[PDB]
DNA sequence: GTCGG
DNA sequence: GCTGATGCGC
DNA sequence: CCGACGGCGCATCAGC
């Protein structure tokens, strides 16, 4: 938290890259650049310190030197004013809204929430639920909520077919307190790299039980969604959350498993995802999710 | 925007 | 209607 | 100096 000013700068400059410039690149190279800041164990006294850390060029060094004299960029307090590229930039935090269809709406004047709202016409159906679910969307997931998912998930997996196996991964697979979406990974004996409706039986069921109330997306390997937790008489309602639910075949399924636990970092210096009979047989050259 | 061939 | 391209999320 | 900078499932578009 030593470099917060900083950081948050070069998040800023990095979204407006990505939504407003649509230049992708500059987005990463800003990200990393906040990234590396952020591990950075001192306070930044001079753009030529940053420099030394891989990731930091010229131009953010000289950024980082105008923060430091002013508390601020000039450059980002244009941006911010700005009424076109600040409406697109934030459009874009509705799930569905990408930087194409941002650019569109606010071209047509659309350019808040509550003009979203007016013009569910203009809408596709991801969009739709990326406005209904704005606020639920952001908000992060509870340890104790994720057990009582991963509770019903794993209790209607089993009812469809004793077969399946289930496993929550992500960040709370290793223990973390919150997350943010639920990641869950399906397989099933019959599934192999060579092989019937074994993702849409398992939707099924847990629509049927009310836990998943949308669909963002569904094929025959992965449905996103949305689901709630059931409340009760007078406790007021869990937020909507996002829920993945990836099929993958049985003999990939460990290796899935190892990468949708992580933690990314983790990931990058054990090394795809495809390709084994557990999590143990890959770490071959063992460690639990917890201290991954 | 940063890096490196 | 078909097919390959594009937008999007992650 | 100048190209690399990620891959993929699904929804939907754009070109015939
Ligand atoms: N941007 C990323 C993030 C994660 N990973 C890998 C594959 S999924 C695995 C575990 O992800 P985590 O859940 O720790 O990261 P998330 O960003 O989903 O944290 P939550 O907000 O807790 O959900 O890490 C990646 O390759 N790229
Ligand atoms: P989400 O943020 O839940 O991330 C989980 C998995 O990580 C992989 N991933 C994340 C981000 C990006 N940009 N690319 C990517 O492959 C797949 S989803
Ligand atoms: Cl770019
Ligand atoms: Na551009
Ligand atoms: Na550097
Ligand atoms: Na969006
Ligand atoms: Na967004
Ligand atoms: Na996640
Ligand atoms: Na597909």
């Amino acid at each position: 938290t030593l470099n917060g000013g900083i950081t948050d700068m070069l998040t800023e400059l990095a979204n407006f890259e990505k939504n407003v410039s649509q230049a992708i690149h500059k987005y990463n190279a800003y990200r990393k650049a906040a990234s590396v800041i952020a591990k950075y164990p001192h306070k930044i006294k001079s753009g030529a310190e940053a420099k030394k850390l891989p990731g930091v060029g010229t131009k953010i060094a000289e950024k980082i030197d105008e923060f430091l004299a002013t508390g601020k960029l000039r450059k980002l307090e244009k941006i911010r004013q700005d009424d076109t590229s600040s409406s697109i930039n934030f459009l874009t935090r509705v799930s569905g809204i990408g930087p194409s269809a941002a650019r569109k709406f606010v071209d047509e004047g659309i350019k808040t929430l509550e003009d979203l709202r007016k013009n569910e016409d203009k809408l596709n159906h991801h969009q739709r639920i990326g406005l209904k679910y704005f606020g639920d969307f952001e908000k992060r997931i509870p340890r104790e909520e994720m057990l009582q998912m991963q509770d019903i998930v794993l209790n209607e997996v089993k009812k469809v077919d004793s077969e399946y196996i289930a496993t929550v991964c992500g960040s709370f697979r290793r223990g973390a307190e919150s997350s943010g979406d639920m990641d869950v990974l399906l397989t099933h004996p019959s599934f192999t790299s060579e092989s019937p409706k074994l993702l849409h039986q398992v939707v099924e069921q847990l629509q049927k039980v009310h836990f998943i109330t949308d669909t963002l997306s569904k094929g025959e390997t992965k449905f996103m969604g949305v689901c709630q937790l059931p409340s009760k008489n007078d406790e007021k309602e869990y937020p909507h959350r996002r829920i993945d639910i990836r099929l993958i075949p049985k003999d990939q399924y460990y290796c899935g498993v190892l990468y949708f636990t992580g933690s990314d970092i983790f990931n990058k210096n054990m090394r795809n995802e495809y390709t084994v009979d557990s999590e143990k047989d890959i770490f071959d050259y063992y460690r639990e999710p917890k201290d991954r």
